[PDB]
């Protein structure tokens, strides 16, 4: 078998642990022999990863960067090992990167400030809970809220990153609280963040301000279908593994694939 390898930012995330099990899927059928390593966050373990890969004989590197402007250096050396690359549901801002299969993200973050202005109206006092700041979704995300705020002439009290953790998201959401109880509605990056604001807000006994995720992960539909959670921009974490095995695939057959490959968002409401 050919080994594919799968590095992924953190397996600390359902989203994260969503896409390797569509990659795994894909690749078990293909036949591939698929390795996946935890980078954590951290950029320097990552780098250590795509090393450790480039010696074990690995086809194909299926990578989800911890950082989209410090993965540079490791996507280098795939290049030079001559080693395909393909990033997935973040990009690399350097290094040759063969296709690149992500949401739209600039749309997700519009679409949610949309609702926002919808439910708790323009010119409302609103919270971001960014995600890891290097990053392209965090940093799409933000332009797209950006397009809200602006057209739904909202009043920000605060933006500030909470690493798309849960208990940094509980924690950030708790200090915001503290110094804005007058929010109205929190804009979280991602559904992890968001299930920790929730938190954050009942602690403080404000089941009235509202939440708008992002991920659609299990626990995130969970809350939504409690009327915890407004609401959340489904993504489809496990299409993003199996598209990136079978572009692999096709890869490594000579076929020529595209450099871009979408999948598609939608919005979830209690229903
Ligand atoms: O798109 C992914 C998911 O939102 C995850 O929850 C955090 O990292 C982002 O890049």
């Amino acid at each position: 078998k050919d080994t594919i390898a799968l590095v992924v930012s953190t397996l600390n995330n359902p989203f994260f642990v969503s896409l390797k099990d569509g990659a795994q899927k894909e690749a078990d059928k293909l036949g591939y022999n698929l390795v996946v390593l935890d980078s954590q966050n951290n950029p320097a373990k990552e780098l250590a990863n795509v090393q450790d890969l480039t010696v074990r004989g690995t086809k194909i590197l299926l990578i989800n960067p911890t950082d989209s402007d410090a993965v540079g250096n490791a996507v280098k050396m795939a290049n030079q090992a001559n080693i395909p690359v393909i990033t997935l549901d973040r990009q690399a801002t350097k290094g040759e990167v063969v296709s690149h299969i992500a949401s739209d993200n600039v749309l997700g973050g519009k679409i949610a400030g949309d609702y926002i202005a919808k439910k708790a109206g323009e010119g409302a006092k609103v919270i971001e809970l960014q995600g890891i700041a290097r990053t392209s979704a965090a940093r799409e995300r933000g332009e797209g809220f950006q397009q809200a705020v602006a057209a739904h002439k909202f009043n920000v009290l605060a933006s500030q990153p909470a690493d798309f953790d849960r208990i940094k998201g509980l924690n950030v959401m708790q200090n915001l609280l503290t110094a804005h109880p007058d929010v109205q509605a929190v804009f979280a990056q991602n559904d992890e963040m968001a299930l920790g604001a929730l938190r954050a807000l009942q602690t403080a006994g404000k089941s009235d301000v509202m939440v708008v995720g992002f991920d659609g992960t299990p626990d995130g539909e969970k809350a939504v279908n409690d009327g915890k959670l407004a609401a959340t921009i489904a993504q489809l974490p496990d299409q993003i593994g199996a598209k990136g095995v079978e572009t692999a695939d096709k890869v490594l057959k000579g076929e020529k694939v595209q450099a871009k490959y979408p999948v598609d968002l939608k919005l979830v409401v209690k229903q």
